[PDB]
């Protein structure tokens, strides 16, 4: 019979939002977190164990598939997904504290708004801030064939990669549901600013 | 002594639906998250470990292997069985959010109807594409040598898949209780068009 | 203090069982449970990475081993154990929704008779059909060395298996205690035949 | 405040055993299961891929293990406490029905005393049971070189195991806790045949 | 309805910390604790199994990789962690003691001020001792290879190292965090200095 | 609301103890059991795919191996972890079921006081004794070329280690902490003696 305090906290975060975008907002985390959690990273297994390249020189493998993955995209998105909700449970902890504040004051406009309003567009910079970096980088396709100029292999090599097809398919799948989570805050920032 | 508050929630989003249909789509569902969760996914475990090919020419398996399997099955059916339960759990969110809305106000037809019939339509729709996919990508069998003619390997070679027995049998369960939940669907629309 | 709203169904359910098919059901439900959850699916561990051939062809070792295993027993039992206990989950909840159509009327003979001996039918029926395809496909008893003659490999080859000894003592006892669990339930069927 | 229920049921259960019994049977066997759960197993995880046999013949070695090892100590050890445990937790569940019984009676010598020492019996003779299997079968202790004559290999063969010294002092730990879990049981049955 | 205790606790700990340091220090940790949870723990998996080196001479990889890691950076930054939580833990286990020591008395200054300011002085004092000895073993940046003159190896042997640009990221990662959590401890040092 | 049974139980097991030691010992407790548990298990992981010796003999690392670690020291600290807990669990369910005698009696000096002080006693003892036989067998430093002088191997052989320094340090901090674990004892030993 204590569940009665969680009913004043999820209503007293949402006060300024509209009833599309709870829900909207709610279903893509959890669909993002278990696609994250259960699908892809079965795929992103054998990385290392599988790449496989054309030559003799010992160490050319291990400095010709450094060059081409800088960073693996299942920790990209990690560090993508930290960020994105790091200012939500941080709002969320602070109207904790400041209805703890005032719940001990009453029986023994603008204070709670700009917060709102600033994390939203925190978290809609970062986002498309993500998006920005892995264009540079990486691009939104791999082929099957990589070429590698380093050192210590000699002049060029040609290096195989491991499943080109299926990881196409959640880069595109990651880019689709960061682009609807993007342009949903868009409109949320809109609504709240047309009011007033 | 505070778990009267679900008896409220399951019975309402329930207030169209016939008895007969509840505890079937109920059963299926653990059905099929058992079946997927403790069986069929150690059989795709060596997948890509256990696929050999005939030929001398290095990285002529990695390619023969990524044409052969643009996506696998199990990650396949966990891309379908999240599509299928996406309106569901929408439509759930859904009626929490009006049954709060209505519960401040009384103490301090057509509006929740047409949603439950689009998301009924829209199931069957997922499930049906699902499964037009699978029909034009892979067939419903799997032989045992595959004939594989990609580049950089040599004119024609062939390789040998990891069971393909026991994969087959799995294909056709999953076949089967793909069919008898859309099946299912189609009754439970035609039971709550023909009342008026 | 809300633990009282179970011992209604639990009592609700085996209303026409006697006492001592409760105890002994409810125990190797659990022994089998147990048994088939931490001891057997480490045997079945290095199933495919310890068979091995004695022949030269590539991919004759792919195919030796798949005609031997069409499925393996831990992949067997799992779809025996769903399918047994697919009839009294339904049985179940079936019950629960009847209870909850009948509490809603009184404040604000042969009805679930006939539904539960249909189901103890059908649970022997599965039961005695999956012992008879395990007698028809594979035998009771593995030897160490088998014959293989398919192709592509030569006219005839010997394959080693992997355990053939610890393996046979757990297909006695899978099936020991299915026969007890077929022979119980024959019993709990002539109790409530020969009331009236 | 719902759990009064379960200081009846404790107290009813033990209703003949002495005090100093209670306790030492019950840390004895979270010290079995622990002591079986993170410590040994992970010593049993490498018996056949680090086994290792002097000859060049396909297949000798897979025989020449089997016949060393017809099963493992850490699944026979787990046959063993499942057996052992099986006749409480049968007296427990009784208890609860034939209490279950009598609590719906009075609102709206010899019974319980029999099964209790038959119980006990049985417990003391399926742990001497599976000591002189043990003994039997094994020994008690493990040498480095094992001489193995059987087919395909030829005339006789040596075959060196996997940590021959560090499994044989958790052979002898798991006779001693065998051994006093018996000498208790014997204590528990002397007490209660003295009274009268 | 028994969660109210934990209320008193948690604002008896905090009754000299500012508001500010409170939300800021909670999540930082649980920063912390996820991303070196998930994200960093699979990128040294395989940390000595994709160590190579250009020699013959048998167990030189042995030597040359352990001259070069002494420790590893996931278990030096579970050391770190550890170090840093246990005073905090330690005020929270003794405010515990001092509250029941008091609740005992009335139904049937300086005095927890000077264990907090200790406190916070040590939780700093071991972040920077950390941080120097990272600076004064390993550096800031991991070169791609690696030239070893131990024994038994040759007069200089080279040896190429596993992901040397996907580390170095999380090093200026767990590098900031930790400059974070000191400057941090700075201000809540400060602002208690200058009360009086 | 019924968590207050626990706040009787745990100020009547620690009724003749000192302030001091209480949240001293059960800081160093899960000190321990972490550190043990996320840190230094994995260091261990590859204890003997990694370790290899300078010959050809078939056989020779099997027993190499094995007389340079009659047992491991993760199976030595949980073995010596169990043994030191041992008697305060079986002081701790000692107290509840006389509690449980006197607490049906009321309603419808030297009691418990020297079974306090011997389980102190022999928690120190274990402690010692095991500190003894690390002293006697291994050392407290681990060199990184290991003579292995068995059979079958001929003459003399050499063996190269897998982490000899990152196994020290861990070798050590557990040095470290069954030392305080054990001079707090000593101190909470003499407390004690020293009223009357």
């Amino acid at each position: 019979g204590d569940w009665s305090a969680l009913g004043k906290l999820l209503d007293k975060v949402q006060a300024y939002s509209t009833a599309g975008g709870k829900v909207w907002l709610s279903v893509l985390f959890i669909f993002r977190i278990l696609l994250l959690g259960t699908a892809v990273e079965s795929a992103w297994g054998d990385e290392q164990s599988a790449f496989r390249c054309n030559t003799q020189q010992p160490g050319c493998e291990n400095v010709c598939y450094d060059k081409s993955f800088p960073i693996s995209h299942v920790r990209f998105w990690v560090l993508q997904i930290i960020f994105v909700s790091v200012p939500t449970l941080l709002y969320l902890a602070h109207v904790f504290y400041v209805m703890r504040k005032e719940e001990k004051l009453n029986k023994k406009r603008g204070g709670l708004l700009r917060t709102y309003i600033i994390s939203i567009l925190f978290k809609s910079i970062f986002e498309v801030a993500f998006l920005l970096i892995q264009w540079y980088i990486y691009g939104f396709s791999l082929s099957a064939v990589y070429t590698c100029k380093r050192d210590p292999c000699p002049h060029q090599v040609d290096c195989f990669l491991s499943r080109p097809t299926e990881k196409t398919i959640f880069i595109i799948f990651m880019l689709v549901v960061s682009l609807v989570s993007l342009a949903l805050n868009i409109i949320e920032l809109f609504y709240v600013f047309f009011k007033g």
